[PDB]
RNA sequence: AAAAAAAAAA
């Protein structure tokens, strides 16, 4: 039901508002840079660390120049005399959850916090890629792809589970297979349970992301199988180099800082009224009158870290940049093209030579976030181009083989042509923002001189 | 109803 569910989410935004409003006031931010996004971060942390397991004491070897269980304090920079300043002390947690159970006043809001973490999940794919895995396991050259989703550090993500894309879930069976190459050799007992539970409903949620149903049977031998070995991993590896031109059913959610909610319910935001659409107009109008500011660092371009909060507010890193920049209004350039690193500041860089600046964060036009269309029609057609000769190699690699058993045969048929499927479709929808019943679409017009990534 | 377990981030 549509009506409920703009209900929940226009009533979890307004608790995050409220809970936002409160917590900046205990330590007295003013209200410019108490909507601003270092204290954004802060207040992110908190939502974070909220909702935690038992208690736990257990320390591993390579301390972490610290930790303490009593207390939790963020990156405080405020403008003291028109000079930032750094500064901490630590906050209790308990006392976190009693103002969040007051701030939703009688029901907590668990879609909230994931909510929170869309917006940190947008933050971070976008902001750039780290390769620790890299150092630990053995990865394929999926990356040369330059195209892969990545999740969040959250466990239990069963939301995230639907948004959730491909290639990083195969990379989760492959962290699985990491805590199995390194199996500790006294583990000798019930447990397997959770364990084979778990491989179990990962394997079916991967597979479902997709429609043909000939994958998703090979990922059910895959399954079926009792031993996970690298033969398993050469034939996800296959799976893999396929999903990139039969890409998976990867959701796109928009999220944005926790400042802007915060002055929207100071903003006479009755969420509830209207509801809230993820998916819809709304963040798009919310940000639209917005007013949002950033620490930004030396030799760093205003305007590409804030393309950068637009890509973490829009999700839109894994979307065709030619799309966003006509979304936009002005070019959405690579990763590579924007003078600027990640938004957070690391405790160790100065705040002497720190500045803060303006969010752009307006758009042109207005889209909807989707992943059906049979083909998009363009005016001179458009093919979704098959550039398929990696693939070509790929199902060479060594020439080994691909996935060995009458698959073999499918592949060597999907070899030259059937469209059937598209791949990375993330539907436009896109219209003027003085057509909020979005009465009339805009065939956009992209340059191709954009480097599609 | 009845559902898994470790470490900071450019």
């Amino acid at each position: 039901n549509a009506t409920e569910i703009r209900a929940s989410v226009g009533k979890m935004i307004n608790g995050i508002g409220r809970f936002y409003i409160q917590m900046c006031t205990e330590l007295k931010l003013s209200d410019y840079e108490g909507r601003l996004i270092q204290n954004s971060l802060t207040i992110e942390r908190m939502v974070l660390s909220a909702f935690d397991e038992r208690r736990n004491r257990y320390l591993e070897e390579h301390p972490s120049a610290g930790k303490d269980p009593k207390k939790t304090g963020g990156p405080i920079y405020k403008r003291v005399d028109g000079k930032w300043m750094r500064e901490l002390v630590l906050y209790d947690k308990e006392e976190i959850r009693r103002i969040w159970r007051q701030a939703n006043n009688g029901d907590d809001a668990t879609a909230g916090l994931t909510h929170m973490m869309i917006w940190h999940s947008n933050l971070n794919d976008t902001t750039y890629q780290r390769t620790r895995a890299l150092v630990r396991t053995g990865m394929d050259p999926r990356m040369c792809s330059l195209m892969q989703g990545s999740t969040l550090p959250r466990r239990s993500g069963a939301a995230g589970a639907a948004v959730k894309g491909v290639g990083t879930m195969v990379m989760e069976l492959i962290r699985m297979i990491k805590r199995g190459i390194n199996d500790r050799n006294f583990w000798r007992g019930e447990n397997g349970r959770k364990t084979r539970s778990a491989y179990e409903r990962m394997c079916n949620i991967l597979k479902g992301k997709f429609q043909t149903a000939a994958q998703r049977a090979m990922m059910d031998q895959v399954r079926e199988s009792r031993n996970p070995g690298n033969a398993e991993i050469e034939d996800l590896i296959f799976s893999a180099r396929s999903a990139l031109i039969l890409r998976g059913s990867v959701a796109h959610k928009s999220c944005l800082p926790a400042c802007v909610y915060g002055p929207a319910v100071a903003s006479g935001y009755d969420f509830e009224k209207e509801g809230y659409s993820l998916v819809g107009i709304d963040p798009f109008k919310l940000l639209q009158n917005s007013q949002v500011y950033s620490l930004i660092r030396p030799n760093e371009n205003p305007a590409h870290k804030s393309q950068l909060v637009w890509m973490a507010c829009h999700s839109a890193a894994f979307e065709d940049l030619r799309l966003l920049s006509f979304i936009r209004g002005t070019k959405v350039s690579p990763r590579g093209k924007l003078s600027t690193r990640g938004v957070q500041i690391a405790s160790n860089e100065n705040m002497d030579t720190m500045e803060s600046s303006t969010l752009e964060l307006r758009s042109r036009y207005w889209a909807i976030r989707t992943r059906q269309i049979s083909v998009q029609p363009a005016f001179s057609v458009q093919r979704n181009l098959p550039f398929d000769k990696s693939t070509i190699m790929a199902a060479f690699t060594g020439n080994t083989e691909g996935r060995t058993s009458d698959m073999r045969a499918e592949i060597i048929r999907m070899m030259e042509g059937a469209k059937p499927e598209e791949v990375s479709f993330r539907g436009r929808g896109v219209f003027e923002l003085s057509d909020e019943k979005a009465t009339n679409p805009v065939v956009p017009s992209f340059d191709m001189s954009n480097e599609g990534s």
